[PDB]
């Protein structure tokens, strides 16, 4: 029935054509510490994620889930504001990235309760003092394992999916835990149908997607666009891998995006001269303009793309 | 001559009877994420602060050094108010404590020259907004190594030094790296008369601390009072240890302090009952009513103490 977005709740039959996994703001965990040369520019960061929100608005886009976690700049006003201005709806996170902070409370053995607790505060009461309800749960592993300390937060995850019926998105890192992710959520309680298994495009095997699908999970190929850096495989081998999948039938299962961060936080920074030009097609635009007009030769059928964009993520937040 | 403090440049000749090292606000950092649950009081903060201050204050103090680092909650402006009100002089830092943010950065190749920049600007121009410059680069390494990400920091923090005379106090970990900190600071070009190693009484190996002193740098027992937790050794090893370098006459290279944390930031939290009886003593008298009392009967001098406590900090700052 009812979603928690920034704007409070809203009818899931609304949410139309759906951008799953996109970044309004983004710093990488310790921008905090960078202030003095990387302070925050509230008013042109508006104005540059508003013309995003507008971007994607042209393609039809009515909905962005925006995962940005706990410790990543996550801004829920400043997202209100974003929708107050441009009409779309957001969706924000509860969620860390993939230290010392809940490792300290560890030691005294409360650690995956508080995290429980705060994923319950922050889905059904309220972020700080903002008035908005997270609406999904993000959490990440490392590239090749989930560490024990992010197992914590995966069992608090699944704890807090249990009593709120809340959505759980994941990041995988570099292509690898997909199904490992999948299976320890299951054994914990968690819904197959209410996750989505993120990063999935950063494999090229399409045997490991058949693996994680198998569990009955959604998966999402949410990195298009980005091409040569942190392991990335490039689009091609995307387009490829996600063309293998729909012939199989799993049209039901995949949610697509880009993973754009459209305002970084911290300080500026420049990609260099051959990895700048390589990763020009990282924008909201890039699936609609390019991706989704490759899929149309390759004969996609519209139908198909609808399920994508507007039947899954209707599916999963009911 | 002159030192910058949270309200401004005073001379060195007036900052008197010193702690080396505590903290008005500290939280390990990851406690911004849990911002629903541990969100911080600033009017409850700022009478806590200003009590500790008092406290302070009514044993003679005049000034004290807060090397909180950027990442675990350093707030200048709320150190000036604390500041304005008491008449203390508090003197805080430019650093990080002992990731993926300055490890984006090492893959544009950019990242010491970033963190020189900051400590540049720091510790000439001022933090963010506030007008106020930092008075000391703070640094820290981890248990039993410096890794290539700390030297990063070390390696920037000598850079800066060598163009500022800025103070640099460290951090070691669990009683090592004291040597080592030495040494690779002065490969660099840093001045040992403007570096402190902290934590050394962290050890209990009185020929850890004489390869510390010979170097020339001062070190600093500043973690009076904190026993049970963290692999610590007790207050009277402290004393033990102390007590046979004041007789080797090193007088002239060390400090006391307790390293407390008077406001936690984040989410409040109770120690079990056992570590709670141990850490009874963790707090900014500890030195004055029992520690400084029991150095009186095994006969240390008040010469000696003041050495410590004034001519020390003088002599650094100078
Ligand atoms: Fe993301
Ligand atoms: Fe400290
Ligand atoms: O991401
Ligand atoms: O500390
Ligand atoms: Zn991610
Ligand atoms: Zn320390």
């Amino acid at each position: 029935e009812m979603v928690e977005t920034v704007c409070g709740p809203v009818p899931v039959e609304q949410l139309g054509k759906t951008l799953i996994h996109e970044h309004f703001l983004f710093g990488y965990p310790g921008f905090q510490g960078d202030v003095t040369r990387g302070t925050f520019r509230e008013d042109e960061s508006l104005r540059v994620a508003v013309e995003a929100a507008e971007k994607m608005k042209r393609h039809g886009i009515q909905t962005v889930v925006d995962p940005t976690p706990n410790d990543c700049g996550r801004n829920p006003a400043f997202l209100r504001r974003v929708a107050e201005e441009t009409g779309l709806n957001i969706i924000c996170a509860t969620g860390y990235y993939y230290p010392p902070y809940f490792q300290f409370r560890r030691l005294l053995g409360t650690a995956e309760d508080d995290i429980y607790d705060m994923f319950m505060a922050e889905l059904t009461e309220g972020i700080a003092d903002t008035g908005i309800k997270a609406g999904v749960i993000k959490l990440a592993s490392s590239k090749g394992r989930i560490t024990e300390y992010e197992k914590m937060f995966f069992r608090a995850a699944a704890r807090a999916q249990k009593e709120t019926g809340a959505v759980i998105i994941t990041h995988t890192q570099e292509g690898t835990m997909g199904p490992e992710q999948a299976a320890y959520l299951l054994e914990h309680g968690a819904d197959p149908k209410k996750i989505v298994i993120g990063h999935m495009c950063g494999n090229t095997d399409p045997d490991y997607h058949r693996k994680t699908l198998a569990y009955g999970v959604y998966i999402a190929f949410d990195c298009f666009g980005i091409q040569g850096m942190v392991g990335a495989p490039t689009d091609e081998e995307r387009v490829r891998t996600l063309l293998a999948l729909l012939r199989d039938g799993y049209e039901k299962q995949i949610m697509l995006s880009h993973d754009t961060v459209n305002v970084w936080l911290g300080r500026p920074f420049t990609l260099p001269e051959p990895f700048a030009e390589m990763m020009k097609n990282w924008h909201v635009e890039h699936l609609f303009v390019n991706i989704i007009p490759a899929l149309k030769n390759e004969g996609i059928r519209d139908e198909v793309l609808e399920q994508m964009f507007i039947g899954n993520p209707a599916a999963l937040f009911s």
